[PDB]
């Protein structure tokens, strides 16, 4: 019944100011050191953890995160949930720079990562997981970043019943798919064209294995990117870029806050114990 | 002179396809394979068993020495390898309970070993870029399918045959896979992908396995268990267990299939694949 | 201005031009694949490194990029012109056919692919580059015109017509699926990769054009289209060679392009674009 929230910041997260600290965490875990200390606290009465994914100063990039050692270490403290920012760009017209998307799908093109906890060699939890992913996120924590939203008085947009007539930018994408690639370059328009051709939404380099560990660990994950523009070679665009994106933190920061209260406010047995089913029924060793 | 050797996937961890005449606990110059290698016979046709992923099943599919299976096969005097491989479906007329021999491939996998040649000390010497437009051996193939009629069960040919043809469950005689690097499964998204580029089904075992059977000069063919990995699961695993049922009879019909041919000619075209493609020479 | 040349399939051993010296060098990333030939083009100075190495021994997934485009950086050079043999995806491109490429699909994975990271043999810092147009413009337009001079026909699908396409020919875009090899695709994976649009298939050009604008270099590849497929003809002995004779003929074309084409840049001023290829990697650090 024990509720209590991690936090993964992305860019403009890299020293974020959500809570008077109580406790700051330097922990190894059997999957390496994470990517930073990780700073304990309370907002209200919800106890909450977190950590910056790039690290203080941003040094590490998307590829080299230790993803495993950051889910860890926040199952070890405790956390039920994750909440997790990420920094994207736009594939489609009604997303555009300064909406935030409430991701519920993806498609993969990270390699090179370590992205499971189990397997056959020695620095691997003994046996083999074959975890269910056709809806990758939890929905309750999905829904619970988008009501924060409606809460804090920022537009929400469902494509899913509303018309596109009614998406009022800035908005918050109460679904949407991002296509993760590894970086560190971005993609060429090739690749673009064919991303958005696939139906894709946004993309993005630090949502996989973020989110898979995530389940892996019984923990309840759900993602809320910013859409910021990355295209500023075709002046003064990276200063109006850059204002806009501050502006996405103040809210970002705000939904955040808003969610972890909401989460608290709510019981969440019969979930927790289905995320920890769920690891041990996609056992395949037994 | 003919030798088969199988490699067993999902279900058969432990096959026992035949009396074990001999053990071999051996190792490669590319490392261990899953397990110790099971010797024995068909009728008079030699034939050599190892489970993909050890007995237990405690190898994942990225973690698979693929070079050391294929190559202690090799070792033994293996003419042939037929695998067998547990997908899912992606399209409506490949329902749990049938089997596809498969005939092409879309690999997404990374991270895994999938050759036994290049410039690195431990590598054969040599650049070997091997065509793989159609990737299969298509003798041993057609010997799959082949063994499946002669087991009194359906096959389903989509080239000459209408949909009204498609009785469950059958064996479809040609498909593709799109293989996945795992552990995870597919979300929607990635599934509703594939299914649109028009591949059959999803495994995450066939590739490198069926590369590097034929870097090897070896005549290789997989025959695919369609099942239900998103769903219930009781009736699901009942099915899968008269799925293997059905394969283990496919499997040993198809070793007696394929000694009863003479294999020479296909041998050296095997052999000769691999030489006439090293760029090196 | 300095031209460093990577040559591909049919630059092993290189002659380019009457030859000064060999030189062998080293990189913080370590060797590149073989030691650089470096001569003179008119008043240019130019170099040249095999990027298979002689005997042809290091496979594309094998290639030490970082080592190959970081010492042409080391020596001087401005630009770097490619040399990539390719198969066709598009019934327009034929063997013998050339391609100045202008965009790429990459499905290489399991190579260093940037300079820059957090581990000890990479250098500090976290850099995202734009590759939306992932080559030189001004460089492309050399190699096209240098093909030109050359009499060779040069082949526009956007302004010309189909039937008014003169084999062989330059073609003045196209965009790569660059595979990880060393196998060659399926039929299945061939088809996607054609129903996506996509004009030929190598294995090499990924992550050189990347990290040679990591390098702040400008960067252009001719791509040379040959047949990989002699597999199907009921003679295949002859098949090859007669794949082999008409892939000798290419690249004399080739080495006639790339030597127009040194001259071509030594007789402008590149001492914006330079500047720009330079700023572009300082402006692409996100963590300063």
């Amino acid at each position: 019944s024990k509720v209590k929230v991690g936090i993964i910041g992305g860019t403009g997260f890299d020293d974020p100011n959500l809570f008077k600290k109580v406790g700051v965490r330097q922990v190894t875990t059997p999957f390496g050191k994470p990517s930073d200390t990780l700073v304990e606290g309370f907002v209200g009465d919800v106890a909450c953890v977190v950590l910056p994914r790039h690290g203080k100063g941003h040094l590490i990039p998307p590829s080299e995160v230790n993803y495993r050692a950051n889910v860890w270490a926040l199952k070890d403290l405790g956390c039920t949930h994750i909440l997790a920012t990420n920094a994207c760009g736009s594939l489609q017209e009604d997303l555009v720079p300064g909406d935030f998307v409430v991701l519920n799908q993806f498609m993969d093109k990270t390699w090179g990562r370590e992205n499971t906890f189990y397997g056959s060699k020695p620095d691997s939890l003994k046996g083999v997981l074959h975890m269910p992913m056709a809806e990758p996120f939890c929905e309750r924590t999905r829904q619970i970043l988008i009501q924060a939203a409606r809460n804090k008085s920022i537009n929400v947009y469902d494509k899913k019943t509303m018309d596109k007539s009614a998406c009022i930018h800035p908005c918050v994408h109460a679904e949407g798919s991002a296509v993760t690639i590894n970086g560190p370059r971005f993609s060429t328009r090739c690749e673009s064209f064919i991303h958005k051709a696939m139906g894709l939404d946004i993309v993005n380099m630090t949502l996989v294995p973020e989110v898979s560990l995530a389940r892996e660990a019984g923990l309840s994950y759900a993602s809320i990117a910013i859409v910021t523009d990355f295209d500023c070679w075709k002046h003064v665009c990276v200063d109006m870029v850059l204002e806009q994106f501050r502006k996405s933190v103040v809210h970002v920061r705000e939904i955040l806050l808003e969610a972890v209260a909401l989460i608290g406010a709510e019981d969440w047995t019969k979930t927790i114990e289905a995320n920890k089913a769920l690891v041990m029924s996609s056992r395949q060793d037994l």
